[PDB]
RNA sequence: GGGCUCGUAGCUCAGCGGGAGAGCGCCGCCUUUGCGAGGCGGAGGCCGCGGGUUCAAAUCCCGCCGAGUCCACCA
């Protein structure tokens, strides 16, 4: 089945391979050295080229980023400069994972051109997911560099297959050096990003130096065949993808012990030498347990637990080294390379524009820069993670969009944030110790999930304070990861009972045009279509154009217009024409003007957003209804009042200018070389061509219908600015009129205040002050009072008190409302009188009964509920509550006598 | 002189027909076609005869008479121009137009301006108040009036037609009308108004001056070589025909009915006696033949008052055969029917073009009518409102007006409000005055319309009715109109002080956006530095104006403050002063141009909307920009409501989304006025031939001064407040564009932080005032019922605390209180029949009180207490308050109360 | 994008259906030479906002607002 494919590749049996298999019933393989053979113990064999070069001569990163572009760019393919680590372009992935990442998935799936054919590329990409094994096995990284080559085919015409990909590398290596017989190509099946293929995984000096995959088919509802749990069908056309880690390929330049190494040795070295590390890094017997410990890293990736010590026990004899020395540097080794290489992750995270969060893509950032802290914190490093990312930036020596002050600003607070939080954490537990005297891990994934607190610190706190622990490890994931239920399966939105071809909008080229010429083909229950539509609909916001449709025989009322895949839909909840018709369908003038005005302006604040804060703001959302409009933006903390002021002065001030307008349909291709990624700030859109709308400055790839220049919109107001999540801010405003009877509804809602306490309305805040101020003391005043109402009301009621066995008892019908009783009866149980008091309400009676001495108030007021049919409750001193039947008092006497009689001896 | 020129020169005057006589008692001369009989036309010589014989060959109508005129002067070889507005919008000197000539003065006629053709003919409507008294006593007078009049241009050089021509043209109508060449007799007279005059002939017909036909040569002038009432005038190089019908006579004497009321509006007549207190019919025929016989000599009884008058009476009632206090019985009401009706019409005039009553202005001389209206319909106790006789009118004329009926209606009504309001406390004034004075004077009577807003006749009735004599002379209302009806000058402070140089330049004017000039400087005179060619602005407004700075190789001068002068440049400059001769670079700051640009546009835009929202009796009475703010005055009835406030800003914003063109140019006023209508000189007047037309929109105005573009550019209008400061003017402060913004920041922050201090969204600020309002209220009104029941309850418990003696509850104890709890309790065990003594070391000397709700006296007590603790008091029957030096024991207070109780009863 | 946690005195919190409470901070007094505090007091609160439940809501339920936190779709 699958091998079908792998045999047919051209080099491996014409040019001088062949194919193998393993002991373990693993895989297949292709190998040129017909000698040796892996022993059979699971990987046998690790590494060789630490501490031997299996290159000519070593390269730097850009040497080796130049030799392979070159190496490539004389040989027929295009080069195309990086994207950025984010996926703006995409929805269904947060950052690059992969070169083909890039052009996924419309160049992938035909739907696009690629830039060019063949193309190359360095692209830079990040794995969150190997968080385990970074710093432990020595070749991985969650920020690195992966170059290609891509050669794009389509039925009957393709640049290359698999021989020229496979040829490609096996050229690019020998020219390097390294001989046909000391590379190794295992075959394996590789999916992600929605495509897959087969993929033969190049391994020289036993590590995967690359990986060059054959995209034969695409995710799949139908999903013929099966894999890593999702559904994938076989493509009509066909694509070439070949990763090269460079990281790894500057490694074995350098022969170094790990790719850290060999990728940023500075930062490894500053942070070494200002930390907490016992040893140092020159002498000889930390050097010769690096180099064999290196040499068993990939292995010990792979294999864990019992053979994880025993195979440090291997290696610890090797060396000759104890039980607790090697380890004693292994361990901390494997967090300073995780802090290297994360600091190395921030740089690019925060450069191309990713803003920290709480959740969505933020978060991720945060997550790192999160990790890097507590790293840095059990480093006891002496220097700030801005400092490492400084030194990653010269070392690469990359430009970034967003400045490296912005940068430091954002680690600057993230730590504070992080700060107060394990601060907040940390109080807790302790609060949580004296309350319960132990921690179990029902609570302990609380204290993580949502509260930020490793269990390291819980641990370390309740070790730190004797109290008890019970540490469960691979547990974290099993409340959050397994118990989730989706709502709905099939497709977003609703699908039609029945198919319109050639459906089409004039719209877009001419705006001035409310009236159109046309004819109608369908009609369904309350909602129509027609084949040219004027009639933009309705977004998320309300983005909805108002007006009537004139039939030749009467004019019928469009409500609402709404919109399916090729198809407008207008909802009319009146007489319905039918097919006949033939129409001139008017739109409303007013909100056509009104939504082109918020479009341009949700545009004009965004340019002002990017200006006056910065180029890391990206549009997070954007939504509009009836005189009110959104945008969310990304900022990592919510503007000072001054920062929004200038906001709205600068926004003004481009309306002002009255700058063009200009929108113009174009391919994908013309349009990303021209403006970089802020293209898709409002979506991505499908189709080969798109909307391309230009606010003269801001450009944006927008369906919405805009005005023709700037000073049409009309003034712009901010109307809120709240932080949505940390890192999102949105910005609720309005524009034309639907912003002046917004300002004039806001002077409204003062001037209203200010009547009502017939006062000027520049002296509102003070006179509301001075009331607030006199309301809590009058407030109080009353509460006073009230108090000596019931001091005098106990004593009152005590002198007519029916003495019984030296106490005195008192049952009255008393005028006072509920908390006046409660008052009442707490003063005479603290003077220790016996009985209860009532009080007409609303519907009911009030209550309250009162002891001073053992007599429960309790038990009392249930034998008075018996008599008078109600129920309450309390304390023993006062009991509170309600009846329907008042009583008089002498009927209350005898219950309480019939009370106090039974709780004698 | 003006003997020779015109007694012969005209082909009328010898050649015609015609010859001259004087009269020695008349000392007139005046021009006769019937040597035969002799005649004066002017009292006291002749009455009129022409009534009850009506002299043309039929009766007409004011429609149809006045079309004939028009007709035959057209036909004739005149222009037609539609009527001009009764309120002279187009000069400075005067608020009414006086006569025909009054609308091409002071600009036409001083030949700065061409006429709008010529030769040309009009039926302008005209107000002469100086002639009110005379209004329903002569019966050929009239406030309100159309004049029709012929006129032609001539300067030294061409002319239309001369005396001759014209005289023929009058003849002309004359003779074809019915009346006989023989019949007609011309007056000499002079003829002055309005800063013109020249010599007259006065055309009589039956006793009646019908036409007036004046030629005049001069202008007023310093020199005024002639004396012509006390007023100084002297030759003008042009010389002009001026003429004069009125229609009313005309009619009048063609219907020949016996008041010019009954044949030009007979309908109000009828309708006011219909619904007044008059107690005869005019119907019946006794009534008719009296009037009749009265009208015949009414125009001389007019011009006399006093005995005199009493006499003339006398002479006519007998030649009827009627009784004086009979014949007063007719004449002095329907001659207040006649005054009554005549103001109507000028009521209907004065606002249906646009005029408000005022205390000041011209809005002063239509509240004079109104009032003495109102004071006419109390005389005769009309069931009406004046409203409908309006309305009436305004049927009869088939006018059009500016002013719509809505509004003169809620004008007048608003009105009779006021004046009811204004006599109710007019009225004590009189009272005081009456006795005070012992007899009424005419500063005195003038002073009280004024001042207290008094019309005469109510202090005439009360003089009368307190026994004080009054002297009202004829023509008062000359004087009140007279007093006040100059425009007043405005005079500011002018310094031209010799500099010797007559003609600057302005280079602003075409283009405001350039900010930068060069130019020669000449003239420095002290401190100002003046120019030749310059850039900024000058006003003695004391705002507006533009600052900046000048630099050249000798230094820097900075200009503060630039002046005008006789139409001079003046800059001020403190710190370097010039070299005269110097090259020099002008330069101002853009951004005080800038705001002063969106200032004025602003402006011009909130007169648009005002007019446009509230109603086209809309004018200005000024505009000022105090710094940082703005301001503009309107003409307006009443206080705007804040729904009103709302649609102002609405309209005006909603015009500067709109962003309409803003053109200015210069236009020849004739042309201007022929395209816009006289709405253009709202800002003032212009003068020279030519003037600058401003366009912001739809409103056109004749400001020579900065502007912006269009709307937009000054961006988002806000009205800062609203206020009236004398009836009939209310002022908006306002602010636009940068400013704008600064408010509504302003407002929003005030909102924000009255919401903040009570934790509440700012949109449910107003609801959440209210409440803890109500709250603070009624917990205010609580607390002293919480004081009120410790007091009720103390008392209470204190009768319990008593002792009893002769079955009366005796009470004595001591408490630490202040004094008037001890009243406050005092009161209330006197008030359940208890008595005693209670007391407390207040600060310093001991206080006391007694107190005896029996037969007791309250006060005894205390003299007995006293006089054992060293100190006196006082009280009641009820209570007794005092003050002593020594506290007591409970039981030594037990004894004076008892002892006491014993010795009384 | 999906869970969870928390809003109470200036601060840090406990109270989790029938009295608004503790530590620290603040104010006063007392004792103390152990200048640090100790003893006895006092001030300080719409228990974040809207509702529903009940005789009764700081307390229980639902919604909002605010502040937190983890996880989540990567040969
Ligand atoms: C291109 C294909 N879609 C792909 O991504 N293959 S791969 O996942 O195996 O990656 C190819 C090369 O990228 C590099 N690479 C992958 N993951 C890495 C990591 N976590 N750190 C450093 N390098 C990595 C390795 O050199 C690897 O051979
Ligand atoms: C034409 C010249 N400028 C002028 O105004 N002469 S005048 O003062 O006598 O008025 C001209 C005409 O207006 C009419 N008129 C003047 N005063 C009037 C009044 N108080 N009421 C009614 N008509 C009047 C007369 O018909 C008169 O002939
Ligand atoms: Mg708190
Ligand atoms: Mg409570
Ligand atoms: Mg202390």
């Amino acid at each position: 089945t699958l091998d079908e494919e792998y045999l047919d590749i051209t080099f491996l049996t014409e040019n001088g391979f062949v194919r193998k298999r393993c002991p373990k019933c693993g895989k297949h393989f292709w190998t040129a050295d017909p000698e040796r053979e892996i022993c059979g113990d699971p990987p046998c064999e690790s590494y060789s080229f630490i501490g031997n070069p299996v290159f000519k001569k070593p390269f730097e990163l850009d040497e080796m980023r130049e030799y392979y572009l070159n190496f490539f760019e004389r040989r027929g393919h295009g080069r195309i400069e990086r994207y950025p680590v984010v996926a703006r372009w995409r929805t269904d992935i947060y950052l690059t994972i992969a070169s083909i990442a890039d052009f996924q998935p419309f160049v992938t799936s035909g739907v696009a051109p690629p830039p060019a054919n063949p193309l190359t590329i360095s692209q830079p990409c990040i794995r969150l997911d190997d968080l385990d094994s970074v710093g432990r096995t020595g070749r991985h990284l969650t920020l690195f560099e992966m170059m290609a080559h891509h050669a794009f085919n389509y039925p009957g015409k393709e640049i290359y297959w698999k021989n020229e990909t496979v040829a490609y590398c096996t050229e690019l290596l020998n020219e390097l050096g390294v001989k046909k017989e000391d590379i190794v190509y295992k075959e394996e099946p590789w999916a992600g990003g929605g495509n897959a293929g087969p993929c033969l995984e190049a391994i020289v000096g036993g590590l995967e130096v690359a990986t060059l995959v054959f995209m034969n088919l695409e995710e799949h509802p139908e999903g013929d065949i099966e894999i890593k749990g999702a559904r994938y069908r076989k493509m009509d056309n066909y694509i070439v993808d070949t990763g090269y880690g460079l990281e790894r390929f500057v490694w074995a330049s350098k022969g170094t012990p790990t790719v850290y190494d060999a990728i940023f040795p500075e930062v490894v070295d500053t942070i070494i030498d200002n930390s907490n590390v016992s040893f140092n890094r020159e002498d000889e017997r930390v050097r010769r347990i690096v180099a064999e410990s290196s040499k068993l890293a990939g292995i010990m990736g792979e294999l864990r637990g019992e053979r994880l010590n025993q195979l440090r026990k291997s290696v610890a004899d090797t060396v000759g080294v104890s039980v607790e020395e090697l380890e004693g540097i292994v361990v901390p080794l494997e967090k300073v390379y995780s802090l290297a290489d994360h600091t190395r992750c921030i740089l690019f995270m925060l450069g191309d524009g990713l803003v920290p969060s709480n959740a969505g893509a933020g978060y991720l950032a945060r997550l790192m820069i999160r990790r890097s802290l507590r790293l840095a914190e059990e480093l006891e490093l002496g220097l700030d993670l801005y400092d490492l990312v400084e030194m990653h930036k010269k070392i690469l020596g990359f430009e970034f969009d967003v400045p490296l002050s912005t940068v430091q600003e954002i680690l600057e607070l993230e730590k504070e944030r992080y700060r107060t939080t394990v601060s907040k954490g940390t109080r807790l537990v302790e609060r949580l110790v004296e309350r319960k005297k132990k921690l179990e891990k029902d609570d302990l994934i609380e204290l993580y999930d949502s509260h930020g607190i490793p269990v390291e610190l819980a641990v370390g706190i309740a070790a730190e304070k004797g109290a008890e622990v019970e540490m469960p490890k691979d547990i974290y994931a099993e409340l959050a990861k397994r118990h989730s239920k989706a709502e709905k399966v099939q497709e977003k939105k609703i699908t039609l009972q029945n198919e319109y071809p050639a459906t089409e909008k004039l719209y877009y080229d001419d705006p001035t045009l409310l009236e159109f010429e046309a004819e109608v083909i369908g009609v369904e229950g309350d909602f129509v279509i027609l084949n040219r539509s004027a009639f933009y609909p309705e977004s998320g916001g309300q983005d909805n154009d108002v007006g009537y449709l004139i039939a030749n025989g009467g004019k019928f009322e469009v409500v609402d217009v709404l919109e399916a895949d090729g198809v407008v839909l207008h909802v009319v909840k009146g007489a319905k024409p039918e097919v006949g018709t033939k129409v001139k369908g008017v739109i409303d003038s007013d909100v056509r003007w009104r939504h082109m005005r918020h479009h341009s302006a949700t545009h004009v604040l965004l340019y002002s957003l990017q200006k006056v804060l910065g180029n890391h703001v990206w549009q997070a959302g954007a939504r509009k209804e009836f005189s009110k409009a959104r945008l969310d933006v990304t900022h990592f903390r919510r503007p000072s009042e001054e920062e929004i002021k200038e906001i709205e002065m600068l926004a003004n001030r481009e309306i002002l200018a009255n700058k063009p307008i200009k929108w113009e349909w174009m391919d994908r291709i013309e349009a990303e070389r021209k403006f970089g990624f802020r293209l898709y700030q409002g979506g991505v859109p499908p189709g080969r061509k798109i909307r391309v709308v230009q606010v003269g400055d801001d450009v944006q790839a927008c369906g919405g219908t805009h005005c023709r220049s700037t000073g049409e919109i009309g003034m712009l107001k901010i109307l809120k600015v709240e932080s949505i999540q940390d890192g999102v801010i949105r910005f609720e405003f309005a524009a034309g009129e639907a912003a002046i009877e917004a300002v004039e509804e806001m002077e409204r809602l003062l001037r209203e205040a200010s009547s009502i306490l017939r006062v000027e309305p520049a002296k509102l805040p003070k006179t509301v002050e001075r009331f607030f101020e006199e309301w809590k003391d009058q407030r109080k005043e009353i509460e006073r009072l009230k108090s000596v109402i019931a001091d005098l009301w106990a004593d009152i009621l005590m002198e007519r008190a029916e003495e019984f066995d030296s106490m005195k008892v008192v049952a009255e019908v008393v005028d006072a409302d509920m908390q006046a009783l409660q008052k009442l009866a707490e003063r005479l149980a603290e003077k220790g009188a016996v009985g209860c008091l009532m009080a007409k309400g609303e519907g009911k009676v009030f209550v309250v009964t009162f002891s001073g001495q053992k007599y429960d108030a309790r038990e009392l007021l249930r034998e008075i509920g018996r008599v008078a049919k109600g129920s309450g409750g309390g304390r023993k001193d006062v009991a509170q509550g309600a009846v329907q039947q008042l009583l008089d008092r002498e009927e209350m006497l005898d219950v309480i006598f019939r009370f106090l009689s039974e709780h004698e001896g």
